[PDB]
DNA sequence: GGGGGAAGGATTCT
DNA sequence: CACGGAATCCTTCCCCC
C-alpha cells in the first residue's frame, strides 16, 4: 500500500503434525515420517520428523536406518502424501478468506498480500494471531507466521520464529539484516551457491553491492545475480500471484539397480499409470523419462508433441526415451520415472 | 544481432 | 548418497529473419 505487507504462513513440521492430528496419541513422542524405497528392511529416507525427534538430529534427508540408530524407539510412519495434501488444501482455503492475493508456494506454505487489509504492522501482527488461531481451531494445525515488506523477508521472518511462532521484520530491521544476515540463509541460496559466493567474497547480502555485476553474473548466473542485488539494494518487490501446476510425475526406486530394459519397464509403466491418474483431466504435450543413476546422478530425455499425449503414446514414447538413456549412458539405473508438462 | 523453442543439465527446496 | 516431487534457471543448439 505504501509498499507491500506480506504475510507468510508455514505449517509446523507438516507431514508429522498431520499424522499427529490423525492420531493425537502420538503427541509428545518423537514422530518420523518415512519414505521406504523397498530395497531392504528400512531402506529409504526421512521425509520429515517432529521436533521431539528433530532435537536428537533426526530430520528430513537422513536414511531411515540412521534415524532408527539414533532413536530406535521413535514412532516410524510411512509417508501418506495424498492425505497431507488434502489437509493442506483445506487450510489454504482458510487463508484464501483473508486475502484474494494468495500465493501457494508449496504444500505447506503460502504468501498473502495483505497490503489493503491492514495499515502498519500492528494490525498485521494481530491478523497473524488471528490466522494462526483460526487454523489451529479448525484443523488443529500449528503454524508459524512471517511478516515483512516482501516475500523473501516474510519467509525469513518465519524461519526465525519456527516453530509455532510469529515475527515481524519491520523496514528498519530489514536494513540490519541486509548487513547482519548470513547469505546462506537467503531463500534460493543452497550449498552450491553458498560456496560460489564464499569464494567471491560474499558472506552477507550487503556484500553483493561491493562486487561488479558482470563478475557476479559469471559466477552465479544472471537471474540469481539480479535477485540478490535486489534484496541488497532493498528493492525486492516480487508480487504475490496464483501459481498453477506445470508438471506432474512419479518416479520409483527399483529393488535392484539395472540396465536391462525388460527389468526397468514394469517400474516405468507403474510410474506412468500413477502419473496419469494424477494428471486428472489435464492433457500434456510434453513427456520426460527421468532416471537416477547408481551414483545418485540424474539423467533425463524427453519430447514435446504438437498435440496432447494419450496414455498409449506415453507408454510407447517412454520406452524410446528410456532406451535413449541406456544408449547414451553406461551407468546402471537406480530410480526410474516420468514427467508430463505443457498441459493444453 | 537476436527472437523463440526445445532439450538436457544444474540447483533449490532448510 | 540410502526418498520423491516440482519450479526455475543456464547452456547449447537450431531455425531463420
Ligand atoms: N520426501 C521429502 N519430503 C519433504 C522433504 N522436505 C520436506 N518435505 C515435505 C515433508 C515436510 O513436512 C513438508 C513441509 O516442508 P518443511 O521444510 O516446512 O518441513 P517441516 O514442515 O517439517 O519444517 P518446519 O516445521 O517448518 O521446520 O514437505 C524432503 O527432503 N523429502
Ligand atoms: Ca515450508
Ligand atoms: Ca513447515
Ligand atoms: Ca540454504
Amino acid at each position: 500500500h505504501h509498499h507491500m505487507i506480506v504475510l507468510f504462513v508455514d505449517f509446523d513440521y507438516f507431514y508429522a503434525q498431520v499424522e499427529e492430528v490423525l492420531n493425537p496419541s502420538l503427541k509428545g513422542k518423537p514422530v518420523v515420517v518415512c519414505v521406504f524405497s523397498g530395497r531392504f528392511e528400512d531402506s529409504g529416507a526421512v521425509a520429515t520428523a517432529n521436533y521431539e525427534a528433530r532435537k536428537f538430529g533426526v530430520k528430513a534427508g537422513i536414511p531411515i536406518v540412521e534415524a532408527k540408530k539414533i532413536l530406535p524407539n521413535a514412532v516410524y510412519l510411512p509417508m501418506r502424501k495424498e492425505v497431507y495434501q488434502q489437509v493442506s488444501s483445506r487450510i489454504m482455503n482458510l487463508l484464501r478468506e483473508y486475502s484474494e492475493k494468495i500465493e501457494i508456494a508449496s504444500i505447506d506454505e503460502a504468501y498473502l498480500d495483505i497490503s489493503d487489509k491492514v495499515r502498519d504492522y500492528r494490525e498485521a501482527y494481530n491478523l497473524g494471531l488471528e490466522i494462526k488461531n483460526k487454523i489451529l481451531e479448525k484443523e488443529k494445525i500449528t503454524v508459524t507466521v512471517g511478516i515483512s515488506k516482501n516475500k523473501v523477508f516474510a519467509k525469513i521472518a518465519a524461519d526465525m520464529a519456527k516453530p509455532n511462532g510469529i515475527k515481524v521484520i519491520d523496514d528498519e530491521e530489514v536494513k540490519r539484516l541486509i548487513r547482519e544476515l548470513d547469505i546462506a540463509d537467503v531463500p534460493g541460496i543452497g550449498n552450491i551457491t553458498a560456496e560460489k559466493l564464499k569464494k567471491l567474497g560474499i558472506n552477507k547480502l550487503v556484500d553483493t553491492l561491493s562486487i561488479e555485476f558482470d563478475k557476479l553474473k559469471g559466477m552465479i548466473g544472471e537471474a540469481k545475480a539480479k535477485y540478490l542485488i535486489s534484496l541488497a539494494r532493498d528493492e525486492y518487490n516480487e508480487p504475490i500471484r496464483t501459481r498453477v501446476r506445470k508438471s506432474i510425475g512419479r518416479i520409483v526406486t527399483m529393488k535392484r539397480n539395472s540396465r536391462n530394459l525388460e527389468e526397468i519397464k514394469p517400474y516405468l509403466f507403474r510410474a506412468i499409470e500413477e502419473s496419469y491418474y494424477k494428471l486428472d483431466k489435464r492433457i500434456p504435450k510434453a513427456i520426460h523419462v527421468v532416471a537416477v543413476t547408481e551414483d545418485l546422478d540424474i539423467v533425463s530425455r524427453g519430447r514435446t508433441f504438437p498435440h496432447g499425449i494419450s496414455k498409449e503414446t506415453a507408454y510407447s514414447e517412454s520406452v524410446k526415451l528410456l532406451q535413449k538413456i541406456l544408449e547414451e549412458d553406461e551407468r546402471k539405473i537406480r530410480r526410474i520415472g516420468v514427467r508430463f508438462s505443457k498441459f493444453i
